[PDB]
């Protein structure tokens, strides 16, 4: 079953893994988070709200295959706060939607 | 070369819609291009990570784009190109 809506964290990223989210088309999402967090073992903290639905193997292919991913609960805006909690993005893309 | 460019597009395709919003995120820092309207318009402002100059600017946005080297405040522009209030792509955030 894809839903369209996806959180996920990245604990201690290489730099091409940085690279591989950060290349992604803006047309992906109507909505895209991912914080840093942590620098004792800094991990990227990130929601995403696909534009169409999407299935784990999509996710994974998208942000990459190291990444812990799950279905999304709660709010847009509940979960950018929470991607957002340690005030460093890397990523913010879009509008948060209903 | 420049960071920050201003862009219309007058009636543009929905091929030219979706090849603006195809570009990465990695190319901006902040980046902002909302439609308005009868005949109705892309107001876009890209203020890109690296210098870039128009035939770059160009190959990436769609040759019969408008662009021009930006002036004012990222959230001047920001204000300008969301006046109308319909926006197709914010991404990153407006900068010093």
């Amino acid at each position: 079953q894809p839903h369209k809506r996806w959180v996920f964290t990245l604990n201690n990223p290489s730099e091409d893994e940085r690279k591989k989210i950060r290349d992604l088309p803006i047309s992906l999402f109507d909505y895209f988070i991912v914080g840093e967090e942590g620098g004792r073992t800094p991990h990227l903290q990130g929601f995403a709200n696909f534009v169409k639905k999407q299935t784990f193997n999509k996710v994974k292919w998208y942000l990459g295959a190291r990444c812990h991913i799950e279905k999304a609960k709660g709010t847009d805006q509940q979960n950018k706060e929470y991607c957002s909690k340690e005030g460093n993005l890397l990523i913010e893309c879009g509008a948060p939607r209903s």
